[PDB]
Parts: C-alpha cells; structure tokens; sequence
C-alpha cells in the first residue's frame, strides 16, 4: 500500500523539511568526531548541561555526558524514580572510511600519495576514481592540535585513488628544485607545512580519515530518496537526537540518547555515566545495587539501519515503515507493536544474515533491547539510498518510544 498514499500536503511538507535538515547535516558532518561535535553543540543550545557543574538531578533536567570526542550521552531526567528504569536509543557515530597509515606520505612514479587503511565494510572498487575528502586531527611535535578538512568547501581540491582499464590517495605532482631524493614528496610536504604547520611525523599520532567528498542529493524524478555517504546509522544518530531533543515536555521515565563509536566497540562508559546519575540522585545513600536495578529495568532501542532489496516477506522495503529487525523477547516486541500501532506509525519486519555489537552489550547490562532503524540500499557505499518517508517515520517511532 506504500504509506505515502494516506498522507496529506501538511504531513507531506513536514517530511520534506525534516529531510532538508537531515541533508545539510550528513552533508556537513561525516566523521565520528564531526558528528559528535554537531550533537554536542545542538544540546549545548536547547539547554543541555554537562554532567559536572551538576550535583543536582531533577525531573526535566537536561544533561549530557562526554566520552572522548567520539561519543556522547544526552539525558533528560524523567518524573519516575530513576530506579524504575530509563529508555536508551544508542546509535553509532562512525561509518566506513579510509584512515591514513601512521607514516602515510610516499612518492611513487613521480606522484605523492597517502597510504590509508580500509575501515568498515568497504566496497573497494567503489572508492576507485571518486572524489575524496581528507579529514583529520593532527598534534604537532609540541602537542599542538590542528584540524584538517579538505575536499568539500568552495574551490577546495579533491583527492582520488586512480584505476587501470594497494589503496593510495593521490596527494600531488610537480616537484621542487632540490638535490633531495623524492622531489614530488618534498614539494607536497612543504605545501602541507606552509598551509598547516604540519611536518612529516606529525602524521604519527594524529587521526586522518579519507571520506567520499561531495554533498547529499535527491534521488529520482520524484525526489523521494536521499543518496548520501554515512547513511549507515547517521540517519539514526540524526533521528534519535531529534526525537529526544527539545521536541517535548518532561517525560515519565528518564530518556537517554547515547551515540556510541564502534571503534571503541563506550564498552563501559554506559556503566560509568549511568551510575553517576544514580549517585547524583542518592548522595549519602548511593549504592552499587541500585544502578544494577536501574539498568535491569530500562528498555533500549538499537539504531543501526539494515539492508533492503534491489536488483521475501521478511525483508524490508524503502518508504514502508521503520523495520523491527531480528538477527538470525516477544514481550518487548509486543510493547513496540502496540506502541507503534497505537500512534499509527508504519513498521516492518526484517531478518538478517550477517548494529549487532550494539544490540549485544546493551542487553549485556540487563537492558531489554530491540533492533530498529530505517532500511538502506547500496549500503556501505559512497551513496547509500534511503527514503524520506522512512527518515521522518524513524523519528516518530523513536520519540513515540521516549514518551511511553
């Protein structure tokens, strides 16, 4: 039946606007750090406060916990006793990219490249002959942090990985007049030094990942699809953040909107910040056994999207609802069935062969978890295709959840 049909111009416009926001978003923030900053700055406004500077913890309190520039907390304390449980969302900030080697700069056949190391489920041949953007953090010999972002931006140059007819990013040609060995390497190295104050070796340390350059676009004549890079869960990072973000009024039962990094596969940060909130709530009476009880009650949703079909009644389809995934607790599923149906939110079912890490881990603490995220096409490619209807749909699924 495809949900679109039962909508009206109003709702239809709500979707189209929410999607423009989503675009300006994934278009800008592509790396874990970048997305973290985005998230953080949004909550900084809207009124969220850092965990510290806060010994207090009252219903309606909007706070946030920072991990290490790659993960964030974001919690709005609810009316019910924090002991009776909380609701977590959890989505991963990272996505597949390249990561330059510790000592990446090298010259080959009169050309300078960056070494790089495949990260995530890359589709190799898809990264060949494509505009790339270098993004990184570099600490100098004196631990002075510097930031790079080249590829997007106006007039900005791009970098590629040539092909015929390993993974090395082309950085530059034309030499420098010197009796030194590799001239194109030096030539290029001086540029980077003159422009960034960076010297070779500053590359050890530092964190530099190569990302598909370019901006998100609309797919098809009907502009009903979004093709972009990072769709893998950034659609969830975005939608979940929104749902929790001041788009409500104090909720019964505390709301948590995690956002983890899979590089850190965070693995304990949950225990730490959740036990921190509990201590703020019961000073002289704090106690390990609480938390444990707090966590054991809580229910959580795991974002990470899932694949769809190209070119079965258990595979999802674009623009047909948020799918409730299951890899290959009925009572929790029942809770969401009703919850969604109650609000008239469109959902789907989905079985998967070979997100999972996050589903686990969460359930490892006692939190009853469920897998829910949109559905993607050309997954883990520089252009993952998603539906705008699903985008808004997810945001409604979440939130609706937060407001049980």
């Amino acid at each position: 039946q495809n949900p679109w049909i039962y909508l009206n111009e109003e709702e239809k416009n709500q979707i189209l606007n929410f999607s423009e926001s989503y675009k300006k978003f994934i278009s800008k923030f592509k790396t874990e750090r970048e997305v973290t900053a985005y998230a953080l700055d949004k909550a900084k406004k809207l009124g969220f406060i850092n965990a510290e500077e806060k010994k207090n913890l009252m219903p309606g309190d909007k706070i946030f916990y920072t991990c290490r520039e790659k993960s964030v907390a974001f919690a709005i304390i609810g009316k019910n006793p924090i002991e009776d449980g909380m609701n977590f969302i959890v989505s991963h900030t990272d996505s597949p990219r390249l990561d330059a080697k510790p000592s990446p700069i090298s010259e080959e056949n009169e050309l300078t490249f960056i070494k790089t190391n495949y990260y995530g489920g890359i589709k190799k041949y898809q990264w060949l002959s494509t505009p790339l953007s270098i993004r990184g953090v570099v600490f100098l010999k004196n631990g002075e942090k510097v930031e790079i972002n080249i590829g997007d931006n106006e007039n900005d140059p791009v970098f590629v990985i040539p092909d015929i007819l390993n993974l090395k990013i082309l950085i530059g040609s034309l030499p420098i007049e010197t009796k030194e060995k590799n001239k194109v390497k030096l030539a290029t190295l001086q540029l980077i030094k003159e422009k960034y104050k960076i010297e070779e070796e500053d590359f050890v340390s530092s964190e530099i990942e190569i990302v598909p350059a370019g901006t998100a676009k609309d797919v098809g004549f009907d502009k009903a699809l979004i093709g972009a890079y990072g769709q893998d869960d950034k659609i969830c990072v975005f939608t979940s953040l929104e749902s929790i973000f001041d788009l409500e009024e104090t909720p019964n039962k505390t709301a948590i909107c995690f956002l983890v990094d899979k590089e850190e596969i965070d693995s304990r940060y949950l225990e730490y910040f959740v036990s921190d909130m509990i201590f703020k709530i019961k000073k002289s009476e704090y106690n390990n056994l609480h938390v444990q009880k707090a966590l054991w009650n809580s229910k959580s949703i795991s974002a990470d999207v899932c694949a769809a079909i190209n070119p079965e009644q258990n595979a999802p389809q674009l623009g047909y609802g948020i799918p409730i995934m299951k890899y290959t607790d009925a009572e929790l599923v029942s809770y969401i069935r009703q919850l969604l149906n109650k609000n008239n939110i469109a959902w789907q079912v989905a079985t998967l062969g070979k997100g999972g890490t996050v589903a686990k881990f969460l359930a490892g603490y006692g939190i009853r978890t469920i897998d829910m995220g949109p559905a993607v096409i050309s997954m883990h490619s520089p252009m993952e295709i998603t539906s705008k209807f699903d985008l808004y749909n997810a945001y409604l699924a979440y939130k609706a959840f937060y407001r049980e």
